[PDB]
């Protein structure tokens, strides 16, 4: 309630998000999410086990009880946050929808712009305030196992889809260098593997590593490899938060920490392991859940409880991660944000892209 009538952040494959340079209390230490470009029959059937989520009029309300319904029980309260609805007025997002751009990528900015006919929006919590703030998008934590995995593709069990990913990601231009992170590594939920993965990330942090001081972008995007000047320039930009060319092996200890210590990998891989069969087996149980045939036995319920369970994996397998520091001993909140419910529909596309990486990986050899 309040009606609307903010600086650029970040923006991933959904939502824009811009921070709150104002002087009002229910707005400060605040930003807001909002949505670029309300459940198929099978997707309220799929959800139906909470009426109050399937019965949703938009997306706000929708991830907003997704999360707080479907996640939180999943990886308790004080990681999570499930966002405010707040209302909007049409010509407020037209305004922002151009002092927005700039900042704004190109290949982004190109398939989607903000979603002007929402009149709903989310307000979060600035992980990036209480202050030095790392966000992590790990992806995908493990490997499969699934009989369901043909025998031709016998590597996506020995090699992870993040590591067979980057290949093709560089095959068409994305990435100009294979990242070194091994999301293994991280959660392979030993102190030691920890750093070398934030190591890793620091090394060349893609779309995966980002850090933020006083809200402000100071290492990370995507990138490409961090060349020793911008080495010297983000260990320059350290001096003072941290007492110590040593702030930076400092640092990345600093975040090695907390990350492990907070064990909120674990809480996570845990989710992310609910793809119990890999989409070459869950596939065929979303064409029986929509109604058509495998071209690629149990009943209908065991069919959705796993092309759920398989969605539910797929959210925690594209989150990301926040972290802040404070004042050597130092203060710290990790937190989950990016915690979305995935269109059914993306069944297809899931399955079209495994097929694609593990057929050009495969090739390879
Ligand atoms: N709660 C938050 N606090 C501070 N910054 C955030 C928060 N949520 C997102 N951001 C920043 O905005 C970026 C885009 O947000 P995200 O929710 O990941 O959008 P998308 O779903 O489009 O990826 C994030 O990667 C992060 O850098
Ligand atoms: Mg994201």
């Amino acid at each position: 309630e309040m009606i609307l009538e903010w600086i650029y952040r970040g923006e991933g494959g959904a939502n824009l998000v811009l921070a709150y340079a104002g002087s009002s209390p229910l707005f400060v230490g605040k930003v807001i999410r909002i949505q670029k470009a309300v459940l198929t029959s099978d997707e309220q059937h799929l959800w139906r086990e909470n009426n109050e989520l399937i019965s949703s009029p938009n997306k706000e309300v929708l991830e907003q009880r997704y999360v707080q319904n479907v996640i939180i029980p999943l990886l308790g309260p004080k990681h999570v946050d499930a966002g405010v609805r707040v209302s909007v007025s049409k010509e407020f997002l037209e305004c922002v929808d151009k002092k927005v751009t700039k900042q704004r990528p190109l290949w982004r900015v190109n398939a989607a712009n903000v979603d002007t006919s929402h009149d709903s929006a989310l307000i979060l919590n600035d992980h990036s305030l209480f202050c030095i703030s790392v966000e992590i998008k790990p992806k995908c934590g493990f490997l499969p196992t699934s009989r369901f995995i043909g025998k031709e593709n016998i590597l996506k069990t020995s090699v992870s889809r993040f590591k067979m990913h980057q290949l093709l990601k560089l095959e068409y231009i994305e990435i100009s260098e294979e990242s070194e992170y091994d999301p293994l590594d991280l959660f392979s939920g030993s102190k030691e593997r920890v750093l070398e993965a934030i190591k890793a990330l620091y090394s060349t942090p893609q779309n995966n590593f980002r850090v933020f001081l006083n809200g402000s972008l100071i290492l990370g995007g995507s990138t490409g490899r961090t060349s020793p000047e911008i080495g010297y320039a983000f260990e320059d930009a350290l001096k003072g938060f941290i007492q110590s060319g040593h702030r930076t092996e400092c640092f990345l200890q600093l975040v090695s920490d907390a990350v492990y210590g907070s064990g909120v990998l674990d809480r996570l891989l845990e989710i992310q392991k609910l793809d119990k069969l890999d989409i070459e087996g869950a596939i065929h149980c979303y064409y029986d859940i929509i109604n058509q045939p495998c071209p690629i036995a149990l009943p209908l319920d065991e069919s959705l409880k796993i092309v759920k369970e398989y969605l539910i994996a797929a959210t925690a397998k594209d989150c990301s991660i926040m972290i802040s520091f404070q004042s050597q001993t130092f203060d710290y909140k990790v937190h989950f944000i990016d915690l979305s419910l995935k269109p059914l529909k993306r069944m297809e596309s899931y399955y079209k892209l495994d097929k694609k990486i593990i057929s050009f990986y495969n090739r390879k050899q």
